[PDB]
RNA sequence: CAAGCCGAGGAGAG
RNA sequence: CUCUCCUCGGCUUG
RNA sequence: CAAGCCGAGGAGAG
RNA sequence: CUCUCCUCGGCUUG
């Protein structure tokens, strides 16, 4: 309900009725400031009985219940009426009465977004930009390009640009609402000079419609005794050995490789042998040539096994190894539950006639790595000064990196003894050859963080921004570096004074160097803004005024060209990739809720296997995969109407033409041009 | 860390703070004494508690990335900060405080050149040469003319007399860093007497501001034991045979010839006539006169096919022709997918009446080849001599050359028997109407050349220097040479005794006579160096002070001039080369980031057809050629903004003005003197 | 809690 | 422009 | 990985 | 001074 002098000062120019950005570090209040603002806001308006609305936009469904539950409702809810939404959430049902029943709305873009949609183009009752007289955007920065902030702010400018041009022709024009936009880092995007930071800047003031930007310069010594930065710290590491499992995986590699006679121009073990693994695969899966598909697959797993290897232990790409090659048997035998095929048959006995000796070699303290040496030290050293009053959180770039340093931690004893207790957490896209963590469990996983029974966290992007987390001591990056704007949130995690931020990586990698452009972004970004802060208005309007003007008229001439799939179900045939053979038509091809292609018919449920579902195993077996007789995947099981239909996915599968039959893949349904029908039950029913 | 005495010897003037310049033969560690000196200066300066920089300059981006990540940061990265930039990377956003944050910056001229010319004209922070201490120059032969080396220098050297105006006037004087300039034969220029050499040397030296050479002279029995010369052998060829395909080409070349009624006053299969050619085809295209543009075009493939023939088999020839004629029969059909021409019908009958017949000679072992019989005879007698450790380089003039005897070497299984496994190498400039090889893979065929499953080498003059490459046994010459330096730098490459340097040619051909010059003008450098190293102190610093302000002066005068363009768009139009009709007007081609020309017009939009593109047929088409109705190519197309925009190339047009009409080709668009208007969105749009 | 669909942003390699 | 990795949002069948 | 722009150096022929 | 061949660097659109 009181704000300091520091946020005052930045405040007053909004509280004014100035629409502005408002940049501070990372926990410095922006949320504070923003309540009172609102409070001021309607508060003032009430007192000139004027319609009052305010509408705050995220872009986290865990941002905005936080903000509710814990900010503005406890504050607001003794004098208006506060409410919050997402899409968890089922009052998003009617949206423009939600509107005009309370006054202060809480909500992620796309919700404010499908109403203004429906309102242009469907038949519902719609929402209007004028129906608010506050809009509030947290995290700001991301506003640029066709995200959904920047549609809504392309709607407000196009909105102004009618205003000014009814400004001579008829009056009065159409109220616009106030912009407060809230951020600690815009960003500097591609930019290699000063100019270009100058321009990134300029860009994203008209592209929100600020004034200025209203930086702390008066009070900057009470900022820092309050608020104070870390000590910067960097690991690197350096090996000349690890020789025995490296190079029998190298040999193996080129055993397989010499057996198809392939010789790739690249290197084993970086991105562009992986590259050219895929390459050839999908060349060879459009040719229908075998003993090249699934030579390709095993060596892009074994290229894959390597840079685990070069990050983490050895036992984590055995592992690996042994998890696939180990469903590739279970498969086989149970399509066998006969002509076999060679090229599988001598894979399956090269991997398994020197798996004990893998297993042997990977267990050796010997040489077991550099840098998670180093880590043990910086915990260990980090822990036992902190008398157990310390916290941690380690950035790490994959999933299995998480899994594979938690479970390490738990192996060693002396994590335990020192009083330490780690946690993982990812996020929950299912497009990362892994299964996904829930909402609920990321919200469970904080909630014990902030109690403190765990004590460290393993977190991969998910943690530098959109969540409340108690500060903590340590700082560690394991070979992960983004940009400046995820530096800088990761830095402004370490609060708790004797707190220390670190980056662990090694001398072969560019690590350090990419950290180091970053730190040069950073200032180049600091310089830009100090200039900008100190710019004409005259000028600083018309630049924003013609930045606006061709972002609206690019967007124009974008979405022109955006109107433009000729429809021949029957044209096309569906071949498995690695058994070349015809599968089905687009015919029997049917099409559920427009969404979920399913394929109903009596010859073709006999061409596939049925297997249990992993994930609900680790009960009952609901979506089963489904497996071809050459042990390829199709897709899995669904329900309709209580009816189990099968719902393939096209990836799996090669498109053949009937008039000059160029085979391609397309990887998604959309991207194919062709239509399909509505399910119809009258075919095979009655 | 430790030096020779042959490499003590010369470093020791430069360890007394005197800038000097260093000549040693290739491999006998200059890099060391690079590295050596470096410490040995940051000490020094440590000691007194000066401020130390070191800045090493450089010409390839490999170079520079090889020196820092296997040279100089291995050694003193355990006292010192080093950092390495190119043009590949991120970091050179910032310079300046890339300056000061680093102690040791290895980079290549043109960033710090740009530096400076942004602190002398650009708003940018800047950089000055006093912020270094040391600045080392390798490949400082390179130094001469207006290179950036040179400019770099040309500062220094008014710097420096600016110090010297000051010494009597105003003190103090502003402090300039050491030079070491690095080196192996500097050269001697276009020289014709020894007088002239004397005269390049000194130029040298006082373009680097050079206190003297020192050349090894006292431990010259140690560096001849360490490094020995291989021996150089001569192959002759000669032949008066291969007579049926050669008169068949001369006698349809005749048949083409008299078709036009034009005899040159040249013969077939010289340079003379491909200039000619030229000439021709030009004067048609500006008259506008079909029936000679294309008979000259037509001449000179058959004249470059000639050329071929006579230096690698035929049937690369045969490949050329048929290549460029299936290329122009696609186009014409793609085109007719009617009214013809009837000299490309009488030219394509011509050539396909006796394909066959060429294609039946070119396949005749009676007569190969005289100088590929002698290459294969040489590389066998190596490679069966050093039973299976034995590598090879093979320098040669084009790169046609170099995948035709790629090609060859593995049509034959001699080669293989004896286990020869060869590779080519060419540049990545896109200005050899071949696509140029890119970067990635240059470092990736050098690091399986220094591996070894790559035996041998076929390169062009990418491989001389610059490169880290093993020490070969054998090194070819097949037809080529250049220079001294050229010379010296593959002659360097022969290390691993029992190694033999050969130059295989033929007797019609002056090659031999101009390796002959070649010798020549090393001893002539030689004999200048040594009397230049026992010149008086006095007459070499008068000279020296002469030779600069010579230098600088005729810099001012010559720029002086550089100061000079009417701008009349609408005044001029565009005529296809062939087919002489009005394509465009100045005013409806506008200009992107004022670099891409694009036309953006409906009408316009008919008046072309799209190809696929070639480079990614041998997936997805983005860049696709763009075609007249005759036949004739414009441009290719692009994408800005993601609009699709056809890019023109001038070369493809003649242009026509409203004044006086003298149509004039500009082979570029800078050359033009007329200007174009950025892009304006707003035509064609809302 | 499981499956599927669409769209967006950031980094690296080519 | 392509590939990979990572993140986010909205929508359906259960 | 594709396209384009600018500038520099070396050789040969004229 | 012109033409061709070869090499290098920097910068944009993707
Ligand atoms: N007026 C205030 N006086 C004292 N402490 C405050 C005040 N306002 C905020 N804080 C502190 O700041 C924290 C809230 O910061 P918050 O706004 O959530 O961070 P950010 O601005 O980075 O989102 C609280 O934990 C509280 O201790
Ligand atoms: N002090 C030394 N003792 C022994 N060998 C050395 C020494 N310094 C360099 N070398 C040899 O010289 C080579 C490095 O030469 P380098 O300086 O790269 O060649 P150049 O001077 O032609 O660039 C290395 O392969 C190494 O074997
Ligand atoms: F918005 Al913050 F830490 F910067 F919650
Ligand atoms: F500089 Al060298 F061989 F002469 F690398
Ligand atoms: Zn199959
Ligand atoms: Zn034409």
């Amino acid at each position: 309900l009181q704000l300091r002098p520091y946020q005052m000062e930045v405040a007053q120019p909004a509280l004014d009725g100035k629409n502005i950005i408002i940049c501070l570090p990372t926990g410095s209040g922006k949320t504070r400031v923003a309540v009172y603002i609102t409070k001021d806001h309607l508060d003032k308006k009430k007192q000139a009985s004027e319609s009052g609305k305010v509408i705050v936009l995220v872009n986290k469904v865990m941002l905005a219940e936080q903000l509710f539950r814990k900010e503005f409702n406890p504050y607001l809810k003794k004098w208006y009426r506060i409410i919050g939404l997402s899409g968890d959430t089922q009052l998003k049902i009617s949206f423009p009465e939600v509107v005009k029943s309370y006054d202060v709305i809480i909500s992620t873009a796309q919700i404010l977004e499908n109403s203004l949609l429906n309102l242009e183009s469907g038949d519902d009752d719609g929402v209007q930009l004028s129906d608010f007289s506050l809009i509030i955007i947290d995290e700001c920065h991301h506003t640029n390009k066709e995200a959904v902030y920047n549609n809504i702010m392309r709607r407000y400018l196009k909105q102004k640009l009618r205003n000014n041009d009814l400004k001579k022709q008829n009056k009065p024009a159409i109220p616009l609402p106030q912009i407060l936009g809230l951020t600690a880092s815009p960003g500097v995007g591609a930019a290699k000079k000063q100019s270009e930071a100058e321009k990134h800047i300029l860009n994203i003031c008209a592209n929100l419609d600020a004034f200025t930007i209203k930086t702390v310069k008066e009070n900057l010594g009470q900022l820092k005794h309050q608020i104070k930065e870390p000590c910067k710290k960097f690991v690197i590491a350096d090996d000349t050995r690890e020789n025995p499992f490296k190079e029998k995986l190298l040999e193996i590699m080129a055993s397989i490789q010499t057996y198809c006679q392939k010789s790739p121009m690249s290197d084993f073990g970086t991105q562009h042998y992986e590259q050219w693994a895929i390459q050839m695969e999908k060349k060879a899966a459009k040719d229908g040539n075998r003993k090249d598909r699934v030579c390709a697959e095993h060596l892009r797993k074994y290229n894959e096994a390597l840079q685990i290897n070069d990050t983490i232990r050895m036992i984590d790409a055995y592992s690996h190894l042994e998890t696939f090659y180990t469903d590739e048997k279970e498969k086989k035998f149970a399509v066998l539950n006969l002509k076999l095929d060679e090229t599988d048959e001598f894979l399956m006995n090269l991997f398994f006639d020197n798996k004990k000796m893998l297993k042997k070699l990977a267990e050796n303290p010997k040489y077991e790595n550099e840098k998670l040496i180093k880590l043990r030290n910086t915990i260990l050293e980090q822990f036992t000064r902190s008398e157990e009053s310390s916290r941690g959180i380690i950035f790490t770039k994959t999933r299995q990196s998480t899994y594979a340093l938690s479970q390490w931690i738990m192996e060693n004893a002396k994590f335990a003894e020192v009083g330490v207790k780690a946690h993982h957490l990812i996020g929950a896209g299912h497009s990362s050859e892994v299964k996904p963590m829930t909402q609920t469990e990321q919200k469970e996983v904080i909630s014990k963080f902030r109690t403190g029974e765990i004590n460290l966290l393993i977190a991969t992007t998910v943690a530098e921004e959109g969540l409340d987390i108690k500060e903590c001591n340590i700082v560690i990056r394991y070979g992960l570096v983004t940009n400046e704007i995820a530096m800088v949130q990761a830095r402004g995690r370490a609060r708790a004074d004797e707190s220390t931020y670190v980056l662990v990586t090694s001398s072969g990698s560019g690590v350090t160097e990419r950290e180091i452009v970053n730190d040069f972004r950073e200032k180049m970004m600091y310089k830009a803004i100090n200039r900008v802060q100190n710019m004409k208005p005259e000028e600083y309007a018309h630049k924003i005024l013609e930045l606006q003007v061709q972002s609206i008229l690019e967007k124009k001439m974008k979405v022109k060209r955006s109107i433009a799939y000729n429809d021949n179900p029957s044209l096309i045939t569906l071949l498995c990739k690695n058994c070349s053979m015809l599968v089905c038509s687009g015919e029997n091809i049917h099409v559920v809720e427009k969404m979920h292609h399913v394929n109903m018919t009596p010859e073709f449920k006999g061409l596939y296997i049925v297997r249990e579902n992993k994930a609900l195993q680790k009960d009952y077996q609901t979506n089963g995969e489904i497996i071809c007789k050459c042990g390829q995947a199709w897709g899995t099981m669904m329900v309709h109407k209580g009816l189990d239909l099968p719902c393939l996915k096209i990836r799996n599968f090669v498109v053949n033409f009937k008039n000059n039959s160029p085979k391609k893949q397309y990887k998604k349904w959309v991207e194919l041009p062709i239509r399909f029908p509505d399910l119809d039950y009258s075919e095979y029913c009655l």
